[PDB]
């Protein structure tokens, strides 16, 4: 509960924070992983990462902390990232020691003495409750489904498939051989890995691709080049072997009737939330118009066409639309794909014009924002639109 | 976004608000039925009711907006209503009408002059804000669950079997045939009913008493004298009438591991979340100790005993103890209860010094704060009880 | 000129831009290219990235205007962002419209009078003046050089060589058969490209590979999956066609005497400013040790290994070390490898007790940090560590 | 980081600074020299030295100090101060000294207290710092190019030329017999010398004089009467003989398209940097129109004509004109000179119509202000005009 001085206090020394951006999340993050070494095992320590996760999470506490009492309209974030830190199976005591950090970091670098130390303490406190308390209720959400477990379980690897050069996927099943929990088409699963050649433990999102069946789960990882858990999965990972995860999450889903009219965009990978939505739009017999735009590079690369055909041949109203940006001769000769270059749906063959439907996307942030604006350059309302990155989360 | 002085003014206008209590409320709700009398086919309309959930909506209003700031610590408040509201379908359209209702009782009441009204005016407007947010993901949870729906769904009553002197199950089925939302063991159900006798569409929570199968539901309701609805289903509703249902909702649920020893304290229909949860608990094989303990009035008014007698029969671990406060002589003869009287855990044969031990509670209020005070005063942390009421939320 | 009220101004409205952050940008960068939309020329348009260079120089303008009193700590980020606007050819009529777009978004947005936007019009117009003086100078530089060059210059690919199944080498020579200006070690060029497939110019930077000769240039490209520019000059771009280039810049490149031992760490394509700094030692006789560590995936995507062992083995003192993360099993047949997993010195046959050793490192950000931390570790001073990033800059 | 109060106690000092304008210098000159002597070998100790550039210095730091809020305006001349450093080898350690000089300075004369010296203190250390670091990148820039250098390189006097009465041409090559830096025509050497009859070391800069070759550098010196250096250097100096160098630096150049048309005008020695200039041109071929217009005292003491007739005989658009000052009769006899008496370009046949135009001045201070002012009389604008001083930096 705190007073307008504390808040005043907090507001007062933004400025002074801003102006040391990267210097100060250095100095928190080198100063967390010197003391507190064990959360290397749930940060990404790959050598291929960006550090864009890192400056998001510093900078999010310091503009949440700082504008406590406006939480209201940072809900719809904090939700965002509390389902994201449930993979991670982020805990009250890893709170505490984030603040430690923070606040001996704003020492270390100001010495400003303790009252705006302590108000810090304060604002983050509350702020730390409010993600604590979510998360909270998330994992009891998810320990109480059918099939829901607390923590991590163990999955053995029953079926590896590679669906293009670049896409494998990959079937789980429980080790103990009981049900699994049940989730929304659109969301993630945690997987935690460390084979023997890890130096940390790596903890990575992957989206469900089908619809639900209480059996098992089913992920398509693409393979990035010096990704550290992609290349793992797709040259040394077996059928047989045994990962952990931890019950599925996310806010990015796909809640419609059975009259409402659905869209689904996607590039590459970004289609394997897609599958699950579509999956699940066949299996009910949606009977409003559904439709599937994808935009791969190649037909090399391209995943999972022939799924996605008979599972909109089995509905009533479908169109399926595909975009290779750069198709090969063989490409050329084989026809498998309706336009060249980049997703233009403006040029589709008719416009939405229905006002109840509803779009998801998901791709990289350039395909995300270049699509989702030209949904709103044809009339669609944003609060039609809805997307998720595979990264940090972006606004367009 | 509110500033100092918006939330000083709502502040310091709280006590003039507390010393006009009840003429407050009621000034609000006839200034709103009067106007906008669509709203009594949501609140309850029975002359059987005692008004507290009127007044409780009014005061939380009062309470919240003012401390808005504050919100962290309001949002487990704020999840058990919004799981509410979910079931009476409230709609952001109705956080208007709310909130012009409550500005021209202000200032019809005081004249207050326009910059209170405007600070009300701005702190009630986040604080509907929140609430519509947390409603509109929960909305969307239930729609994007398979068998889950938006709004209210159609089904059909296909079982009607009276339990006990008061309580009869009403086993309900989709009038469409499609699957049926899953839920977690404790939530509930929002009964939507309106035959030709009533002269205002009336809503009811109800329990589900079993675990989820994608199929149907079961309610268990007790008659209760003059109550409405219940007196509805149990002397005119007949297997073949159709009612309208909301999707299952509510924050009070079980979540336990296989390992994790469970206690279910009930007295009377109090029972029902109580059996979803024992239901779960047997299929699922659970390992850890599982207690049953129960009061009723008598024998005649008992009902599920002989359910509750199989299910723990099929777990390891089980052990079943009940009270009748008022036994028969026919009671005592059958010898169908362990104790007579209320329900002195205090005398069990041997307690639970199982400190994973989690407890569910639910009865009338005196019962729950007698019940829970007893497992404190036997060392019981507060964080292991869990509780719920079928009227307007108390603290004990 | 400013003064203290104008600079309180901006800071005291610093809260209220970091709350908005996301948000904020966005409208500021759908105002931009609403309006002016020839910036789409200039800025990455490609569906493959990432939104990080946006997010960073909205961030930058915000932090560094407010701060505008305090500039003299911020001229080292100055003069690297100066270096990267010089290759995109940024120009004062640019900041003009990007300070419309600020000032327009602030007023939108929040609509703070006149004496708040008054405010940030100076503070901003200060630092335009600091980035349109520093720049002025380095294209004032780049044109009086011998074969130096204002603005964009043709030159044709005279070569197009496979180093390895991700990188092939293009050597360029001007079309109008001049002189080509001189540049250090380290720094880069801007490529300009607009083939007829692309719906917009893309400028790229990459790094010079060689000592320079005053003759033509050559750089080495990574392909990367879904990138535009680099998958048009692997799959499409011929020896023959002509590309724009913009003069040599960049702050980051190799600066030691004949006697100061130096050290080249890189990963994968991070190797080419290693190169150029390698061939100049080795081209100068350099005497102190060279160290030439590398770490590739496997040796099917090394480039660049033949070149590498020619030029050491022309210096007296030379090392080289290469690790490959996942050797596969022809790698380890052959043996062109010296160890297999992650790049750790601290197991290398002896460490650097040389003070005056130089460190460069170039590879991705978490191969950066973790590459310059062991070095601090074992007692590096961090001012003899020089690194940079193919990204948005970073810091560790 | 400076605040508010400090830069207040800065600027309310400075009253009192100007009024004891010349004292002041004096007695931080003084208490320099006295405690630093080792001084004495960087700056100009020659008994012909009139002290102005220790009372520019001294200014500076007294105006710069002062205003260091406003340094973004202040970058230019900083630049130009820094270049300069760079010859003498400035480094920061010097700094701290004349820090301590000025505040040991401050305190014996005017014992203002604790709170005015820390804040002087403050100020100047930001202000050193921005020196200290453009320096430090000057420094790094000159050592990385190919044939540069840190500190200071031998070199041999290789040729001796009298190329009039009172200029005589040196040209330079390493002892070391390696390449030498390249540099921008207009750019100076920095000359270290101490024969043996040098009470201290001195150090002068010298203009380069012809395009670079990587190879040597010529540079021509005139004798002043009583010039230390310039006589040692005519009356001493023999081929044989080695000197020490600096880099090239300055920041005075030609920057010029191909098309752009250039003017040098020049009177007596401060024609060297243009005779840098106009070989550039010459040997890239020059298209646009290139005028000399040179002025010397006679035909005794003009030198480099036939230099510059040859240069400009290759030249496309040449165009040349001499005024001798005070013409010799063997001058007139001879009719190697246009014009007699001042530079009067207002005469000269036709004007320079092309706003493209960039104009390069060097002489004496009067001649280049009564130049100067004459071709803005004529139209031109004041950013097409460039002019260095071999003295202080002067300002019309
Ligand atoms: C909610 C969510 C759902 C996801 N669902 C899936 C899914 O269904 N399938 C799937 O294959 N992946 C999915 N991902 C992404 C995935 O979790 C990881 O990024 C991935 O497995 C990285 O693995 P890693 O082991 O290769 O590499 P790391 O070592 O972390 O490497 C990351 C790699 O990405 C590359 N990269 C390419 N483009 C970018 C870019 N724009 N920014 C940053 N790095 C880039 C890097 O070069 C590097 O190889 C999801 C991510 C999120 C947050
Ligand atoms: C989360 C939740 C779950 C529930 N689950 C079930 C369930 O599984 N089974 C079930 O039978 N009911 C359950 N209820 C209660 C139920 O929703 C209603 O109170 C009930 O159906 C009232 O119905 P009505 O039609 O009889 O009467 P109304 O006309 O609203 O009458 C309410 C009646 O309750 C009587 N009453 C007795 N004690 C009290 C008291 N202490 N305070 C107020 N009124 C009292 C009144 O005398 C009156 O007859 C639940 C309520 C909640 C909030
Ligand atoms: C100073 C400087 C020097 C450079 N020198 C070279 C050089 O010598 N050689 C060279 O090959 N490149 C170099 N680059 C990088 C290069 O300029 C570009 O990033 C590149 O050409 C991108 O080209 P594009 O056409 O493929 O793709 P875009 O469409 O812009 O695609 C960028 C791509 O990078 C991928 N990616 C992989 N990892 C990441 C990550 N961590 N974050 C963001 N995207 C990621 C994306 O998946 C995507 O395919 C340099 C960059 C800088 C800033
Ligand atoms: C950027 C720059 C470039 C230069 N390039 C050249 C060049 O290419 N060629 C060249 O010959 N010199 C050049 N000079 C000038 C040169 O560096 C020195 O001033 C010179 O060598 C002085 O040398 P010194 O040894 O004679 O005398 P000092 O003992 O320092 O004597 C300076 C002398 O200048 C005389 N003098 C004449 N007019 C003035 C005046 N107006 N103000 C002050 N003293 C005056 C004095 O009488 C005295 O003899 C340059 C200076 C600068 C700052
Ligand atoms: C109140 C404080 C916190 C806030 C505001 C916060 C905010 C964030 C944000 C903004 C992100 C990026 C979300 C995105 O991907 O969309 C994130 C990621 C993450 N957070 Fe939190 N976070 C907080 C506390 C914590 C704590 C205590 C830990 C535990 C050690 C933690 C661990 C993580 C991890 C591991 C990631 C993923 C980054 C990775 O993949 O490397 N966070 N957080
Ligand atoms: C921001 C404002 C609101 C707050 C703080 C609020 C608070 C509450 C509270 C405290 C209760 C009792 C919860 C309990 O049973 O545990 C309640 C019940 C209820 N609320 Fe809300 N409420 C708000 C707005 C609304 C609106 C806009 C409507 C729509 C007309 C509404 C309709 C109801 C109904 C119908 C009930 C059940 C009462 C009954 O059975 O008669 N509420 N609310
Ligand atoms: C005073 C204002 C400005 C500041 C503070 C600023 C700052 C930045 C920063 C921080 C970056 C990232 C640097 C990195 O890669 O290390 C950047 C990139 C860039 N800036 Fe600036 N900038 C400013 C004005 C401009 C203007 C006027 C334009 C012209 C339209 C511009 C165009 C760019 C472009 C094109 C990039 C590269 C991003 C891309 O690749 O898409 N900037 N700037
Ligand atoms: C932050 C402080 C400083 C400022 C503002 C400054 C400013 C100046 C100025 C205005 C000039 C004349 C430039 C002209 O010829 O156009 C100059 C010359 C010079 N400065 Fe600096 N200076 C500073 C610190 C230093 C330091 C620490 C030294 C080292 C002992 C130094 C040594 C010199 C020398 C040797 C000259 C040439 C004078 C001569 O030929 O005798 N300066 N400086
Ligand atoms: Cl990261
Ligand atoms: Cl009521
Ligand atoms: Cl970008
Ligand atoms: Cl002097
Ligand atoms: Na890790
Ligand atoms: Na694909
Ligand atoms: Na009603
Ligand atoms: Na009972
Ligand atoms: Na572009
Ligand atoms: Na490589
Ligand atoms: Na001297
Ligand atoms: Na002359």
């Amino acid at each position: 509960m705190l007073d307008a001085q504390t808040i005043a206090t907090v507001k007062a020394t933004i400025p002074l924070l801003v102006e040391t951006g990267p210097k100060l999340t250095a100095h928190f993050y080198d100063r967390m992983f010197t003391h507190n070494p064990e959360l290397k095992e749930i940060f990404n320590m790959s050598n291929q990462r960006n550090g864009d996760q890192r400056e998001a999470l510093f900078n999010a506490i310091a503009a949440y902390a700082s504008n406590i009492e406006n939480l209201p309209a940072l809900l719809p974030a904090v939700e965002k990232i509390a389902q994201k830190h449930t993979s991670f199976q982020i805990k009250p005591e890893q709170y505490n020691i984030v603040g430690e950090h923070l606040l001996a970091t704003l020492d270390e670098m100001f010495s400003p003495g303790q009252e705006v130390l302590d108000a810090w303490g304060k604002a983050y406190g509350v702020l730390a409750n409010v993600f604590i308390n979510r998360e909270a209720e998330i994992y009891n959400e998810n320990a109480s489904k059918a099939g829901g477990w607390e923590g991590t379980r163990d999955f053995r690897i029953v079926a590896k498939t590679p669906r293009s050069a670049l896409i494998t996927s990959f079937e789980l099943e429980p080790v103990d051989g009981g049900a699994v929990a049940e989730y929304r088409p659109g969301q993630y699963l945690g997987v935690w890995l460390k084979p023997e050649g890890f130096p940390h433990q790596e903890i990575r999102q992957y989206s469900l691709t089908r619809k639900p069946d209480g059996k098992g789960y089913r992920i398509a990882v693409k393979r990035e080049e010096g990704g550290q858990v992609s290349n793992w999965l797709h040259n040394h990972a077996n059928v047989g072997d045994v990962v952990k995860l931890v019950a599925p999450a996310g806010d990015f889903f796909m809640a419609v009737a059975d009259d409402t009219p659905v869209t689904l965009i996607s590039a590459g990978v970004g289609q394997t939330p897609m599958l699950a939505m579509l999956d699940t739009l066949a299996k009910a017999g949606h009977t409003a118009q559904v439709n599937w735009f994808h935009a791969a590079e190649n037909g090399d690369v391209h995943a999972f066409a022939d799924e996605v055909k008979e599972l909109g041949q089995s509905l009533p109203r479908f169109t399926a639309h595909t975009w290779y940006r750069q198709p090969s001769e063989a490409d050329r000769a084989k026809g498998q794909f309706d336009s060249e270059g980049l997703m233009d749906l403006s040029k589709l063959e008719g416009a939405f014009s229905d006002p109840t439907m509803q779009f998801y996307l998901c791709g990289p942030v350039g395909f995300m924002q270049f699509t989702a604006k030209q949904l709103v350059d044809l009339g669609v309302k944003q609060e039609n639109i809805h997307y998720e990155c595979f990264g940090p989360h972006k606004v367009l």
